């Protein structure tokens, strides 16, 4: 009413993530593939190679199933050094 009123509700937090996370899938499975991930990279305006595609793979993939996950792949976005 004067000072505690709902939750606590911050700015953009991780969950924020989860639009970008959407935009990298394209049939909205909830995990992107080597093919999908592709498209994402064809559509720039530059040029990808194969191994460039798979090394982003890999390089998300810690379970090592064959495709990455929001779980994962927040930790992707979360520094890349
Ligand atoms: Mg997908
Ligand atoms: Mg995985």
């Amino acid at each position: 009413m004067v000072r505690c009123m709902k939750d606590d509700s911050k700015g953009k937090t991780e969950e924020e993530l989860s639009d970008l996370f959407r935009m990298f899938d394209k049939n909205a499975d909830g995990y992107i593939d080597l093919e999908e991930l592709k498209i994402m990279l064809q559509a720039t305006g530059e040029t990808i190679t194969e191994d460039d595609i798979e090394e982003l793979m890999k390089d998300g993939d810690k379970n090592n199933d064959g495709r990455i996950d929001y779980d994962e792949f927040l930790e992707f976005m979360k520094g890349v050094e």
